[PDB]
């Protein structure tokens, strides 16, 4: 039959036992049956029996939130003193400080000294503040007389780079002998530029260096042509190491490269000759690119370690760079033909620059039956499938992701192919990403929302491909998500945007929270993208930086240019979340045309050169 849990649900959800206890019998074969006795031995749990949990843990082990029930009752475990059981189930793959803290308190108290130092040492090295269940811990880690000055000052310059400053000034207060450097650096670190009277700053110990090596790195990210007058003066001045000389360089040079300051390059040059640090190897590079001194660039290509080399973006640069150095030779139609097999944003240009057709290569992945089947009789599987069928979204997602983080790779991609045949598209996308089988290009990139995405495409003049491109790049179709600052939706709309937009263009908007409605979202989200369009001259390049960035970071990433080229230009974007989203846009927009029938080309004619001239 089917069953009405809801009411032996609704009873538990802050309640009573009783009509679950009636029902559980119907209820054994029921998949979520495993959800009601969760949460009735959770309600229960201080009075239930080591034995009872244990049992439980043993039974349903695979369920998703058993970790809640882990930390929960590991906390009991320990305020008993009942430690024989703490240490059976404690986890550190469960990621609670809490319980690594209170495993910490086990180890001293049972003869793991050392072993319990270390742990202290790893939970008391982190610039934020820890659980209080630490500050036990941390106690008799310093009442065993291990919290040196040299500890609490190291955690301290952690707490200044996170820019934690309660924490970073109460572990100055806990400076005998430091205390006036301490300051110095929590001075320091929320403004940096006080670094300009080196009178202040010329006492020569290891701390002072310490202080003004957070200044100067700081210093670089908003400022770096004050910094680089600075690093001159202070390197004679401080006994910095020589780690900690290349770090304050590192991050001089790394800022003055986005700026495309060329005084980057000898810097650069002289503190990491080996090429040891890819970022400062890569834009060293892309600084050369945007300069136009491309023998220099082709000579660095050549250098590169093994894993760069490897990669097709300095495969691509090196023959592009050799093409430009030397435009008579014949070595880049060679390295091309190796590229432009690739289904890839280089693989793209590769083809592109032998005027030959992308290789995209939808080759869906063979699976086994029996796989299949033991994926989809799987209980985790099943549990899923009745939360989608129930209407609960959120709770479907969790189980599928959860179960995938044990699932092999045969079962991913089985894992794949069950949630596209049930048209359920972001977890097909996720699954078969885990996976890494790339070629499955139906299940990668469908088409989702097709109606609504063409609709608003010709409304506003867009190529339908560009939107899907877009959507798919943002959400990858999950309707309800949510970034790190609160971009909503298909299209991650920010709420003043999203504000704005439906202000301007007359699109009505109740919330905030309403973006999650796909109508709603690619109403107004096709908007923006068309008016960002317009303001570059409907070139997509630009306008898909503009989308993700800002128009004015646009504006900012084209100033003083003159006829620089379309693929120079994306390699030395100085974001790289907006560097790696243009390039799948555009590659996405690609593979989308051939799915639409309406064939893409990488870049349009008109957009492969600009400036602001």
């Amino acid at each position: 039959q089917r069953r009405l849990y809801d009411q032996a649900k609704a009873a538990l959800a802050k309640g009573n036992s009783a009509p679950y206890m009636a029902s559980r019998s119907a209820l054994r074969d029921y998949p979520l049956e495993p959800y009601l006795a969760y949460d009735e031995l959770t309600h229960r749990l201080k009075s239930a029996s080591n034995e009872e949990v244990e049992r439980f843990l043993t039974e349903h082990g695979d369920l998703p939130q058993i970790g809640w029930l882990k930390l929960r009752w590991l906390r009991l475990l320990a305020d008993r003193g009942d430690w024989k059981t703490f240490v059976n189930y404690y986890d550190p793959k469960l990621n609670f400080t809490e319980l690594d803290c209170l495993y910490g308190q086990y180890q001293l108290g049972h003869g793991q000294k050392a072993e319990g130092y270390a742990t202290s040492e790893r939970l008391w090295l982190v610039g934020k503040s820890q659980p209080a269940a630490c500050d036990t811990l941390f106690g008799l880690w310093q009442g065993e007389g291990q919290l040196t000055e040299e500890k609490v000052w190291k955690r301290l310059k952690l707490a200044a780079e996170a820019r934690n400053y309660s924490l970073a000034s109460h572990l100055a207060q806990r400076l005998p002998t430091l205390g006036n450097q301490g300051a110095l650096m929590v001075s320091v670190a929320q403004n940096p530029a006080q670094l300009s009277q080196t009178g202040r700053f010329s006492q020569r110990d290891h701390a002072t260096a310490d202080v003004v090596g957070l200044g100067l790195r700081r210093l670089a990210r908003q400022d770096p042509e004050k910094a680089l007058s600075l690093l001159d003066y202070y390197s004679s001045a401080l006994p910095f190491s020589s780690d900690e000389k290349v770090a304050i360089a590192r991050e001089i040079g790394l800022s003055l490269a986005k700026r495309f300051d060329p005084r980057a390059l000898p810097l650069m040059t002289q503190y990491d000759p080996g090429l040891r640090d890819n970022t400062v190897t890569e834009w060293r590079t892309r600084l050369l690119l945007r300069l136009g001194r491309w023998d220099e660039a082709y000579a660095l290509t050549r250098k590169l370690p093994q894993d760069l080399a490897a990669t097709s973006r300095w495969r691509y640069w090196q023959a592009r760079s050799l093409q430009l150095a030397q435009p008579n030779s014949k070595e880049p139609i060679a390295l091309y033909q190796k590229l432009a097999g690739e289904r890839d944003f280089y693989g793209f240009l590769a083809a592109d620059r032998l005027s030959v057709p992308y290789k995209l290569g939808n080759r869906p992945a063979h699976i086994d039956p029996r796989v299949l089947q033991r994926v989809r009789n799987a209980a985790s599987t099943r549990r899923a499938m009745e939360f989608f069928n129930r209407g609960e979204v959120i709770n479907a997602r969790r189980e599928w992701y959860h179960a995938a983080r044990l699932f092999d790779r045969d079962e991913l991609i089985a894992q794949a192919r069950l949630a596209y045949d049930m048209q359920w598209y972001f977890p097909a996308i996720r699954s078969i990403s885990q996976a890494q089988y790339w070629d499955d290009l139906d299940i990668r990139f469908p088409m989702a929302h097709r109606a609504t995405l063409v609709r608003e495409a010709k409304n506003r003049g867009l190529h339908s491909s560009w939107i899907f491109a877009i959507t798919r790049q943002q959400s990858a179709f999950m309707s309800d998500a949510r970034s790190g600052v609160g971009a909503t939706g298909l299209m991650q709309l920010m709420p003043g945007t999203a504000k704005e937009t439906s202000r301007k263009f007359g699109i009505p908007l109740a919330s905030t929270q309403q973006l999650i409605v796909p109508d709603v979202n690619i109403r107004l989200g096709a908007a923006y993208l068309s008016q960002v369009h317009s303001q570059f001259n409907g070139n997509r390049v630009l306008a898909s930086a503009a989308y993700n960035a800002g128009p004015g970071r646009v504006r900012q990433w084209l100033k003083d240019t003159r006829h620089l080229a379309f693929d120079v230009w994306i390699e030395t974007i100085p974001f790289d979340e907006t560097r790696q989203y243009v390039q799948n846009v555009l590659s996405y927009a690609v593979i989308y045309g051939q799915k639409l029938n309406a064939p893409q080309p990488i870049v349009d004619w008109h957009e492969r050169y600009f400036d602001d001239f």
